[PDB]
């Protein structure tokens, strides 16, 4: 099956080159650099790396043509572009988890600085790793290490930060909600009272108003403060329409209740606006990292279980011989990954609002 391996890994590097660099180019040169969209940069950077030496591999699997280099450095590339991305990833759901977590950590020293500084640990982390493949039983120990450190934990991590991610959104959600429905039976008995005659319907409607302003205002910095404050006075207001329909008055109440829409629109509708953005955006921000852990795991898994069984089997066996012919397609998927990657964010995002607009 190495025309398999050959035909895929050609159509990963004619289809690879082109979207690496058009990415690279238009988040560099483009926008000004923040601390999110520094670590895509740098995510696609390693997979252009990557992505330039395939011709070497693909030279060494036709021709099996010079120097020790084939047999050298060009396998180093693959451990070395895996390594990076994992650590890249697992940093990049680390923080989307803090930026939810305790401001102690959120306001310290949260900068472009730290952004940079910690890129380059995780480059010199991915380095120090890199050593063992290149020099030089110790199949017995290379092959567990690099299944522990660049597989189990990092998965483990990512899977913890997304678990507690998506159980805090869960919670908002609902909360938000009840906001909502609070605010139609306001808007709907607010609508009932207008065209509602006599004196008891008047009554009935704003007991049913009273208890949900009291509900809206129990559920949830200046922000709050005002957010409280509105809900105070619209209940004043419903109790001025309430001390007005006891006594036998009709259209004063329909006009003290005419008045509750400016005070509501005031004060409430610009909290409903930010929370109903604020929910809708961070979903997709969420949604397109969780997409590219998910399509990196389950393109670099059968990498790490054909080492696992070529560990464990025994050689002089025709499964050894299988898994050695189907080798070849599994190093080739694990490097078709890079050229995979890029285009799950026009996917998932004017050139700069599918890009640019994709990271934050």
């Amino acid at each position: 099956p190495v025309i398999l391996s050959m035909v895929i890994l050609s159509l990963t590097f004619l289809l690879g080159l082109p979207g690496n660099g058009l990415v690279l180019w238009v988040a560099g040169l483009k926008m000004q650099r923040t601390v999110n969209t520094i670590w895509f940069l740098h995510l696609t950077l390693a997979d252009l790396l990557c992505c330039l030496s395939l011709p070497f591999s693909l030279a060494h699997l036709a021709l099996q043509p010079y120097g020790r280099f084939l047999c050298k450095l060009i396998p180093s590339i693959i451990v070395l572009n895996m390594f990076a991305s994992v650590f890249l990833l697992t940093a990049i759901s680390l923080d989307r988890c803090l930026v939810v977590f305790k401001p102690i950590w959120c306001q310290n020293h949260r900068n472009v600085g730290m952004a940079c500084s910690i890129c380059g640990c995780i480059w010199v982390v991915a380095f120090v790793m890199c050593i063992p493949v290149f020099v030089y039983t110790p199949l017995v120990a290379i092959t567990i290490t690099r299944l522990v450190v660049g597989f189990l934990l990092p998965s483990v991590i990512m899977i913890a930060c997304y678990s507690f991610i998506v159980f805090r959104m869960q919670r908002a959600r609902r909360q938000l909600a009840d906001l909502e429905d609070n605010w139609e039976t306001l808007n709907d008995n607010l609508k009932v009272i207008e065209k509602a005659d006599n004196a008891a319907q008047v009554k009935d409607a704003l007991t049913k108003m009273r208890a949900a302003a009291l509900d809206a205002q129990k559920a949830t910095s200046p922000e709050m403060k005002d957010f409280r404050h509105g809900f105070d006075i619209l209940v004043g207001q419903i109790d001025d329409a309430l001390k007005l329909a006891n006594e036998g008055k009709v259209k004063e109440a329909q006009a003290a209740a005419e008045q509750l829409k400016t005070t509501r629109n005031a004060y409430i509708q610009k909290y409903l606006e930010r929370a109903r953005s604020t929910l809708k955006s961070q979903s997709k921000t969420f949604r397109v990292a969780v997409v590219v852990v998910a399509v990196f795991l389950v393109c670099w898994t059968p990498y790490h279980i054909f080492g696992v069984l070529s560990l464990l089997t025994d050689p002089e066996t025709p499964l050894g011989k299988t898994l050695m012919s189907w080798d070849h397609v599994c190093i080739a998927l694990a490097s078709a990954n890079s050229c995979f990657n890029p285009f799950l964010y026009a996917l998932l995002g004017s050139i700069q609002g599918i890009l640019e607009a994709a990271f934050s």
